[PDB]
């Protein structure tokens, strides 16, 4: 377990586009997001809310695909 994901760093309601203050990097189990991806997610929509503490999956994230 050295990679790490993307962790949302509060609560992201559904719909809001996304900043970098509300994503962070933890190493996490199951794996999401990679947080290197962090640069691209700038401004995509959640298509669902996020919880604090939530690992940010691909199918949370609308138009992503990587």
């Amino acid at each position: 377990a050295n990679q790490a994901s993307v962790v949302a760093n509060q609560l992201i309601p559904i719909s809001t586009h996304l900043t970098l203050v509300m994503m962070r990097s933890e190493v996490v189990t199951p794996v999401g997001i990679p947080a290197e991806d962090i640069p691209r997610l700038v401004s995509m929509q959640v298509n669902r809310a996020v919880p604090l503490g939530t690992t940010l999956m691909p199918d949370m994230v609308k138009g992503y695909a990587a």
